[PDB]
């Protein structure tokens, strides 16, 4: 409350840190339907049912640009990432395979990074 604080986390290298996590997502063998923003002209029903896209090119440059006020909301853009792809792709296929495959992979870099 006013003047009773808790003790600083140091969050000077959280910028670092999630730059890093960001390019271990993008080396990913199972990155690639998640590069890209989905092309909303040439994907029938992604435009009216997907109502936040968000893709790791679309990261890369908020990240890039201040537009991350702290590590929570970026993590937040990578999740709606995977459950974009939940909403959209059936289980078993290439596609939402790939979602979960990468939704695990960095739910572990997260948590060993910050937790």
């Amino acid at each position: 409350s006013m003047s009773v604080k808790k003790p600083k986390r140091d969050d000077s290298k959280d910028l670092a840190l999630c730059s890093m996590i960001l390019t271990e997502m993008e080396t990913h063998e199972d990155a690639w339907p998640f590069l890209l923003p989905v092309n909303l002209k040439l994907v029938p029903g992604y435009k009216k049912v997907i109502k936040k896209p968000m893709d790791f090119s679309t990261i890369r440059e908020k990240l890039s640009s201040g537009q991350y006020p702290n590590l929570e909301t970026f993590a937040l853009d990578v999740r709606l990432v995977f459950d974009n792809c939940e909403t959209f792709n059936e289980d078993d296929s290439d596609i939402g395979r790939a979602g979960h495959n990468m939704r695990k992979y960095f739910e572990k870099k997260w948590t060993d990074t910050f937790k």
